[PDB]
């Protein structure tokens, strides 16, 4: 099997491309960074430091690379079995005309072997979003053929990969890659570390409501307590209790909503606490806490679980502490943190929280959050 | 009939709310800006300067307002026949928990009169996007009832409304408001100035490929020629020829793709040229040209029509001039224009264009654009 992966950044090299190459798939990266392209074509391999219990150095080999903006990438799309991405939303749109030209060429070459495309992005159903972009660049006369031969498979991915050698990358031991089984065309690939499900949204929300929720609250409370790193914060027993409790509160929602087994979910929470303890990552709380306006939005990792607890009459006291810690995040380098500070300064925490989150300013939850915010100054 | 409109900004007051109130609908605005809320509740009316052939002053009356973040807005959602928005993508998410709470209350009050929700946003199928946000905030036990009783109707809207009295607004005479007939629940409303179609995407693309394309190219070529305003630029016969020709080239694509009548489309192009001639707007080319990276993206108003001309073997020379003018846009106040300048400076126009647009750097169209770019310095 052959795969083309767009985005040879830390995620592409240390997680998605790594798993593809480790599976024995002939892997080509596509990128615009010439230094990374040349390094991959020069050495055909690189080292990934996989760190958690111990530091392991894994070697990824037999890889090569092409420019995402040239003609070779189009030729490859006409030949490979899988196309994956880890590029972010702006570049996810930019690669669409090359993918569309690739699909036209695939049809013109008479390659009817099923192709599956999997966007591995920090987005909900990113591959469906990519499909939208590809449709916007594909000729009408190719659309039927593409519907028949090409699967746009959504995924949910989770691996902590923080910021001489332009190819080395350090990643945590843990990873999760789950894809929607029902969208694949043809025989399902056997890629170790990739799991197929009929219920992708359950896993998307699990990750959002557990990993993202816990990680953010660890960062926000940690910064308030003067902790440098996620590890320092999670080993602080006062902070740990609130982080664990918030993931448990959000977990009761997931259990009710999706039917996850309670004992396995408890173990998944323990596994995430261990991930935060990683002694090799030295992940700055300021990095993890960045963009608090996004992280305080209605559909995101603090308000959505809270709305779930309201839906089911479940307890949210630790979530409320998390929201108050988020509201306290300050960073000179973060424009959202600046906007946040200015909004609370101008309108007060109650109006500010309502305006960012969409919670009614008169509500009991907003009342509870404002109390908690006041208590942390 | 009763309507609630979220977003009492220039678009809400001068276009969407104006048409609703002019139709005799009892209109309430929802916003977070207390000055605008108080002015609307104090005076219950305001003046809209409608300018084109002449300057007309219209009065909008019998309106009131509530906070989008309080409890009265929830009560209103349980009572009104229509909810409209003009808030932008960030606030479109933020209003979702209030809408969801409103729908729960609508069900709990036993109001089974059909409700239709229409987001009037500079987005493709914004109401479908809003629906996604509302679903993320609505209890599972309300979802069936909402599917039965509530329509989320996509729209395509077009009115040029550029930047003492906090309520007055100036708008061009022309407006267009088209909505997807097939998504309405119950009897269709009679709102003058709102048209219902089975084929909304045809109108979305028409506006993107004609108004947006023409308006952007007028701004970009105008700025290069030292013209202050859209009117100054469009009356420059050299610029006008390129703007008209680009809208015609994009128009041949729309005619082939959607079956628009060629004579009516020619007249629609003439109508847009007249809109650019408006002598009362004094619209700065720098404002209209802002965000060139967005405007040079694969799915946007310059590259998508170009891809269409490639699809159908149609002529794009004027589109190419437009792309080269966009690539020349400079503004200190515009971070994208800064990013653009830095990218061309670092990588050269060919690589820069390919990296922003997704066109193959080796392609003839990229070659043509680079020539044109070089010719304009
Ligand atoms: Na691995
Ligand atoms: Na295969
Ligand atoms: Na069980
Ligand atoms: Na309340
Ligand atoms: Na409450
Ligand atoms: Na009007
Ligand atoms: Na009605
Ligand atoms: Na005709
Ligand atoms: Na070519
Ligand atoms: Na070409």
């Amino acid at each position: 099997m052959k795969a083309l992966h767009f985005g040879a950044g830390n995620i592409g090299r240390g997680f998605i491309g790594k798993l593809l190459a480790d599976a024995g798939i002939q892997l080509t990266f596509a990128d615009v960074n010439q230094v990374v392209l040349d390094a991959l074509n020069a050495r055909h391999s690189y080292q990934v430091h996989v760190v958690g219990e111990t530091e392991q150095v894994d070697t990824v080999s037999g890889v090569n690379a092409v420019s995402s903006i040239g003609d070779d990438v189009v030729d490859l799309i006409a030949q490979v079995d899988l196309v994956t991405t880890a590029v972010g939303p702006v570049v996810l749109e930019r690669i669409a005309p090359a993918i569309a030209k690739g699909l036209v060429k695939r049809k013109e070459q008479g390659n009817e072997s099923p192709l599956n495309i999997i966007a591995c992005e920090n987005m909900v159903r990113g591959t469906t979003q990519l499909k939208g972009h590809v449709m916007n660049a594909l000729p009408e006369d190719a659309k039927a053929w593409v519907e028949e031969h090409v699967g746009f498979v959504d995924s949910a991915v989770d691996r902590i990969v923080p910021p001489n050698d332009p190819l080395e990358v350090t990643v945590e031991t843990f990873s999760e890659w789950i894809v929607d089984k029902t969208q694949f065309k043809g025989a399902l690939p056997n890629i170790p570390g990739m799991e197929l499900t009929d219920n992708l949204m359950a896993f998307v929300e699990r990750k959002l409501f557990t990993l993202n929720t816990g990680h953010a609250i660890t960062a926000y409370l940690g910064k308030l307590a003067g902790h440098q790193t996620i590890r320092d914060a999670i080993l602080d027993e006062k902070i740990r209790a609130v982080v664990k409790g918030a993931m448990e509160e959000s977990g009761a929602v997931l259990i009710k909503r999706y039917g996850f087994d309670a004992d396995k979910h408890a173990a998944y929470i323990q596994k995430i606490l261990g991930r935060f303890e990683n002694p090799y990552l030295k992940d700055d709380v300021e990095r993890v806490g960045r963009q608090p306006l996004r992280k305080l939005s209605a559909g995101d990792r603090l308000i959505k679980p809270l709305l779930g607890t309201l839906e089911y009459s479940l307890p949210h006291k630790n979530l409320i502490q998390g929201i108050a810690g988020a509201m306290h995040f300050r960073s000179e380098d973060d424009p959202q943190a600046q906007e946040l500070a200015a909004l609370i300064a101008d309108k007060g925490p109650q109006a500010a929280l309502a305006q960012i989150s969409g919670l009614d300013a008169n509500s009991e939850v907003v009342s509870e959050a404002v109390t908690a915010y006041k208590a942390m100054q």
